[PDB]
């Protein structure tokens, strides 16, 4: 009951590069044929690729128009990439999608990116006439980081995430307001070790309150997410980084997407700290990634055959930095990223790597009972012509297939699969009366 | 169609007196009966009467929880009137009454009551152990209002009002915040004069800046409002009162439910000023209420017998206080009040008043389609067995009922009516073949 409980998630990155409907819904066919329970669609992810039908921004004692802030958004987006499959999810296709998986037993939750991996948003910002809404670092400027400092960005950006989220309420539970890799660009990935910095490093030019300030807007987006009813869930890096408390205290009920331990000089808190903090944590290792287009070995970091041994050799119950102490988790998530969203999107590989977490963590992947039930459809209805005997076997057959526990796992399947075949044996063996 | 597409409205007062989920459903059969197209309970109106699962506020720098707050209310509600018959509507209750309500074309609009009409959030305030939440004028102290002074109490209320628009958030359309009568008890019924007072008054101990506060507060409410997706709405009397607009401004989304012209020192915005303002306006006439138990003429204000006398010769165009203008109107409401919540419910003489008001402006209230609808179900199916020319008769009539406009007012009921026994004459004709 447990391992079953567990929340088994595949991640797809529709922020940078576009996906379909259809695209959308054969990855969530293949998620509940392998058991997972939830699609985790990042929209907001350097691009903003969904649009509400109503996109007014009220903010900075005015409102920018809908088909502005859409105009906006859309170029924006393309500025980032301009994809040639498309720009953007409509609402309609967005709540029929939700609808879809809804009905397969799959959950949908949402990712909207901010402060960092918001190249679109701040595009469409400036469209729209916002002054400097990105974060600088000593004359370089982020492509993908809002200033803190700018309230009227700031102000910009909370309401539109209020907007996302007002949409989300009671079709989904989760809100991934992201949280990652503040100013990677512009900082060459040190950037929480800048919003630190002038605490310690004073009189150096470095933001004055960076961090203090990144807190606070972690946890007023946290608020708005919950104001809807939604779990704000958000990635590790920036929390507590430098395992440091002394800024402040993130809202503890942010769920942590804990995705890495950290590497050389990027000094992470660990998943123990977090969890004492009071966090719950869904295991996002990186072990597992797939960048779309790195196919194989030597085809960079987070290739497929790299995601593949990931998935081989580390369990979903082995989370990032755990100080070697027991972590619990809310679950596994395995995900694919568009780091490079010109690169072709594979289905096949993307379900490779789907099939392979699955397979590897077995007793937590429901099992598949869609077969089961076409058979049982398939049986005929009507049995009087056929003998006693070859009758029986088939009723006692079908009560054998209705009977079966309805949680097994994914490791537990071939008790399902003997049963259709043992009905699918009675079938045939129906015999007509002489 | 202008006439059809306005808004019918049924008001049920549930704040001050306990009403069952039976008791609001026959109402709401009554309601589609004659055809209104919506039912607006008050739930919070000096009793609060609808308890949500999850009752925690977080407000104050704490969180009260929810069985606390449960508690609180409850007792709070008690202290204002212990009613026999029941104390609250839970939330399975209220989601089945509107989904029981969807299911038959009727929207439902909760209000619950702030800035006055709070007697039992006040109480549950203090129950919780919140300070002096309530309203004083010269040691006169408000049972019903909160002083818009008191941060925690305001702060508690706001967030009590944003957990209850979260939940009537896409299940319903408008959100009614109230605002009316503040502290009418305290004051006298000068309350608006006494906020507006220091203004123009200085020195002589009226409340500091007491109607820009009011302002502020009612923006704030309806901010909350907005942000979930529902319309707020609002009582006229403090908006704009005396027609004074230096104050500062209302949200113009706020919808005007506009119920009082006013009365002798009772200066209140005429519609016209609020139309002009920007504000959509529901025509909510006193000249048609209810107030429970005061059943005939010399038994009150608002006896039912005035009540007809308003509706027979107030339409549902007739606004209080135009000033000559044609004033547009989003619909007509009538109301029925629990002034003397120990008063007898008489479920008839509330359906005689909702039947008198559909009667009265019968143009703008739907025809009732529900009798033709059971007639077309038990017309005999199979037809073969009877003459040709009978059968033939047969279809034409179910034909001439399915060809109805699908859109007739209740004016035009006897053309529903005449084609139901046309077709119940033709299937008593049906003759069989000889
Ligand atoms: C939390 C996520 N942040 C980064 C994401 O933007 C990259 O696409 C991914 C693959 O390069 O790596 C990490 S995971
Ligand atoms: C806006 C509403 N405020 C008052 C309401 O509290 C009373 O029950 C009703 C009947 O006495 O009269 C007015 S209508
Ligand atoms: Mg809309
Ligand atoms: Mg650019
Ligand atoms: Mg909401
Ligand atoms: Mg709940
Ligand atoms: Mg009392
Ligand atoms: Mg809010």
């Amino acid at each position: 009951n447990e391992k079953l409980a567990k929340k088994k998630i595949v991640s797809i990155d529709a922020g940078r590069k576009y996906f379909s409907p259809e695209q959308l819904k054969e990855i969530i066919d293949k998620a509940k044929h392998y058991g997972y329970t939830d699609l985790h669609l990042l929209v907001g992810n350097d691009g903003l690729r969904f649009m509400l039908d109503d996109m007014s921004i009220t903010a900075n004692g005015k409102t920018y128009a809908s088909d502005d802030v859409k105009r906006a958004i859309e170029k924006g987006t393309n500025d980032y990439y301009n994809d040639p499959n498309g720009n953007h999810l409509t609402e309609s296709q967005m709540t029929d999608l939700i609808n879809y998986a809804k009905d397969k037993g799959i959950g949908l939750i949402p990712t909207v990116n901010s402060p960092g991996h918001m190249d679109a948003i701040l595009n469409a910002m400036k469209e729209l006439g916002i002054q400097n809404p990105n974060f600088s670092y000593f004359g370089k400027k982020s492509a993908r980081t809002v200033d803190l400092d700018n309230e009227q960005a700031v102000a910009f950006t909370k309401a539109l995430i209020d907007k996302y989220a007002a949409y989300f309420a009671k079709k989904t539970e989760i809100f991934n307001i992201g949280l990652d890799e503040y100013a990677n660009d512009a900082t060459d990935a040190k950037g929480w070790s800048v919003l630190q910095a002038d605490k310690y490093y004073p009189n150096e030019g470095y933001p004055v309150k960076g961090y203090e300030k990144f807190i606070a807007y972690a946890n007023d987006l946290a608020r708005i997410v919950k104001s809807h009813g939604l779990k704000p869930m958000a990635f590790n890096d920036g929390i507590y980084y430098n395992s440091d408390t002394s800024f402040g205290s993130f809202d503890k009920d942010i769920i942590v997407s804990m995705w890495t331990g950290g590497w050389g000089g990027y000094d992470v808190a660990s998943s123990k700290l977090l969890a004492e903090k009071g966090h719950q944590i869904l295991n996002t290792n990186d072990a597992w990634y797939y960048v779309l287009g790195r196919n194989a070995d030597g085809q960079g970091w987070y290739n497929l055959d790299q995601g593949l041994n990931g998935i081989k050799n580390t369990p979903i119950t082995s989370v990032p930095k755990t100080e070697g102490a027991d972590i619990p988790i809310i679950g596994g998530m395995v995900a694919a990223w568009a780091d490079t969203p010109s690169a072709r999107y594979s289905p096949s590989r993307l379900f490779k790597l789907m099939r392979h977490f699955a397979n590897a963590n077995a007793e937590y992947f429901a099992a598949d009972y869609e077969s089961a039930e076409q058979a049982l459809n398939e049986v005929p209805k009507d049995l009087n012509r056929y003998t006693a005997e070859s009758v029986t076997a088939v009723k006692e057959a079908e009560k054998a297939i209705r009977s079966l526990d309805s949680n097994l796992s994914r490791a537990q399947q071939d008790t399902i699969d003997q049963a259709i075949a043992k009905l699918q044996e009675t079938v045939n063996n129906l015999t007509l009366t002489p």
